[PDB]
């Protein structure tokens, strides 16, 4: 079963980067699920340290543009 991350998405500041990055996201090898709430300017994925580095998955939306940050991790 997956592990839940929080992550902060600042920068977007808008609500036309979501389901944009949601879509994209989902096909990032270890995601199997995102939510993005840029009304709270956070954001929660799902996923395992395995397939990803736990921290490239932000990168990755760093990478996007948006300086984005990391709040939660894998844990259990």
């Amino acid at each position: 079963g997956e592990v839940v991350l929080k992550m902060k998405v600042e920068g977007m500041t808008c609500h036309s980067c979501t389901s944009t990055i949601e879509g994209k996201i989902g096909k990032l090898q270890g995601v199997q699920r995102i939510k993005v709430s840029l009304d709270n300017q956070e954001a929660t994925i799902v996923y395992q340290p395995h397939l990803i580095s736990v921290e490239e998955m932000k990168k990755q939306i760093e990478a996007m543009g948006f300086p984005a940050f990391v709040k939660k991790i894998e844990g259990r």
